[PDB]
């Protein structure tokens, strides 16, 4: 093949090392005869050189639970399995995919983060994708098969996930050191709607982004002053979602902004156009759902878009860097609308 994830935006040397967190405080929420609750995470950072080959994308036995076939195993990352992290302790920006994804989903996104001088925790919930633990267990979306699912609890759920990470990154014997001064989060959907949600439980947390969830969960009635970006597809036409995020808006009280990519799609904010467009069975996106999932943003464009958006949210409130992206129309990004 010699196929890779997009190119990320610099050439700094990327490390990736992935963890198996368990919460012994917790009982697994959805399957308790399991045990407690344990989580996958991959991290992404700035490391020293290293002439190793760069990690998969993903293993061949995950690759057909996510995609139904092993290709995506041939696809290569650019960051090397255990290097040795870059000496300064960097900025950690925790990341959450949508219901039902794996979190390799955001690898594009995630290593563009780390090229860019961040330290990146990706994070798996289990039994709300398929998720491959050591030994070759792999645990299956078993929420995925359940009427009985209710999204609230998800992300009251994920936000005690999520906490839990930043405990075991932000602590003592941390396998990445990280700047805990600095911490953003952000998610996909539903890891979207859980990142505003952990930010508003937990101060740790400086900066949320909502790549285009719809919030399932009540307000904090006082309202909720930390930064928020509020990035969706097709909102300007779908009524009941911009309704959604109408309410959310409101108890909204600090720094905010409402994007929109109305010819997107609900992936558009994942590695899921570039999966299916390269290597999409025939029909794996049904035909009748192209156009709210993916809308016509091509691949290498929903990817950019993502990557430079969700970079100059986190710069601007981690790092001290203004960007014009967040304030003004960008002809560079014709496909981003203003919605407040």
């Amino acid at each position: 093949a010699g196929q890779e994830v997009a190119a990320p935006a610099t050439r700094i040397p990327l490390g990736t090392k992935t963890l198996h967190l368990v919460d012994a405080s917790r009982q697994d929420p959805w399957k308790p005869s399991a045990g407690n609750r344990e989580l996958m995470v991959t991290l992404w950072y700035p490391s020293l050189p290293s002439r190793e080959p760069a990690a998969p994308y993903v293993s061949k036995p995950l690759s057909r639970a996510v995609l139904g076939n092993d290709v995506l195993a041939g696809v290569r990352t650019h960051a090397v399995a255990g290097a040795r992290p870059a000496p300064v302790p960097r900025p950690l920006v925790v990341l959450s995919p949508g219901f039902g994804m794996s979190r390799i989903t955001l690898t594009a996104l995630g290593e563009d983060l780390a090229s860019r001088g961040y330290a990146v925790a990706a994070v798996d919930h289990t039994y709300e994708a398929p998720v491959e633990f050591p030994g070759g267990r792999i645990e299956k979306c078993t929420l995925c098969d359940d009427s009985r699912m209710d999204p609230g609890a998800v992300v009251r759920n994920r936000a005690k996930d999520l906490r839990f990470v930043l405990d075991r990154l932000t602590g003592p014997g941390s396998e990445l050191r990280v700047d805990a001064r600095r911490i953003g989060v952000a998610g996909h959907s539903i890891g979207g709607a859980s990142a505003v949600e952990v930010m508003r439980e937990d101060r740790r947390v400086d900066a949320a982004i909502n790549l285009d969830g719809n919030f399932f969960t009540e307000p904090p009635a006082e309202g909720l002053n930390k930064p928020v970006l509020l990035l969706g597809a097709r909102r300007s036409g779908l009524p009941e979602p911009q309704e959604n995020w109408e309410r959310a808006w409101k108890q909204l009280t600090g720094w905010k902004r409402w994007l929109d990519v109305p010819a997107g799609g609900h992936m558009t904010f994942t590695d899921v156009p570039w999966i299916v467009d390269r290597f999409g069975m025939p029909g794996q996106i049904p035909p009748e759902q192209v156009e709210g999932q993916l809308g016509t943003v091509s691949a290498a464009r929903a990817t950019a878009v993502t990557r430079n958006y969700v970079a100059a949210f986190f710069d601007r409130h981690l790092r001290g860097r203004p960007s014009p992206l967040l304030d003004r129309p960008s002809s560079a990004h014709p496909e981003v609308t203003f919605m407040k």
